[PDB]
């Protein structure tokens, strides 16, 4: 597949996460903004990479479905988020943000959505602290990156980079499945904070489930 660029940030078509040797391809890459008044104001550039073994797993169900057929099924996005494979996500800052300020928003969409469904156990609470701790001493000038590694077993790994480059040596590893998927679920889920990314991951992945 081809490279996807999001507002200058250049997400290459393949990438090996920090601490991994397998190859991941780029599922999709879109912008995240919020609605200041009435304007779409861009803050981050997100890319979602999926392990190569993922094409087989998803194709079991989604082969031959159009880009819009895939783009409209919340299952295609739940499958990806919770797929029994590895997922690598890079968040690149278009606007300046601080780790303390990034992690807060992510956890309040989670530790809230878990209280909406009664799944905010001492697990989530502990995972979100270790989460909110890895981000606290960091500030992300535009160009820096946040790199999450989602494992098949639900093990989140939080690396950082000064630029769009994925570092060689890994980061922290929060050993909780919900918080792992919550992070990804919050980017390309039903309430995904990046529908552009969903659009890219729907278009690209549809052209691979026909080959
Ligand atoms: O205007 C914003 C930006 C937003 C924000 C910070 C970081 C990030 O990554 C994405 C959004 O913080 C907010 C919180 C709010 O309740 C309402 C508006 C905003
Ligand atoms: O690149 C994008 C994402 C795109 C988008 C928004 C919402 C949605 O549901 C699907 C796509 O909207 C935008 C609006 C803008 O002014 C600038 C960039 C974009």
């Amino acid at each position: 597949v081809p490279e996807v660029v999001v507002e200058g940030v250049v997400f290459p078509p393949v990438a090996r996460p920090p601490g991994s040797a397998g190859s991941h391809f780029l599922g999709g890459a879109g912008v995240r903004g919020i609605e200041i008044g009435g304007n779409f104001i861009k803050f981050t550039a997100i890319g979602v990479y999926l392990e190569d073994a993922a094409v087989s797993a998803l194709a079991k169900k989604w082969a031959g479905k159009t880009a819009d057929e895939l783009a409209s099924d919340a299952a295609f996005f739940r499958d990806v988020v919770t797929g029994d494979f590895e997922k690598f996500t890079r968040v690149t800052m278009l606007l300046p943000l601080t780790g303390e300020q990034y992690a807060g928003k992510v956890t309040e969409n989670c530790v809230a959505f878990w209280k909406a469904v009664g799944l905010y156990t001492d697990a989530e609470g502990v995972a979100v602290e270790k989460f909110k701790e890895a981000f606290k001493p960091e500030t992300f000038p535009p160009g820096a990156s946040i790199l999450f590694t989602h494992s098949s077993t639900g093990v989140l790994t939080v690396a950082f980079s000064k630029d769009s480059s994925v570092p060689a040596s890994g980061g922290v590893a929060i050993e909780n499945k919900h918080l792992c998927e919550a992070v990804l679920e919050s980017i390309i889920g039903e309430h995904g904070v990046s529908p552009a990314a969903k659009l890219s991951l729907a278009a690209r992945v549809s052209e691979l489930l026909t080959k």
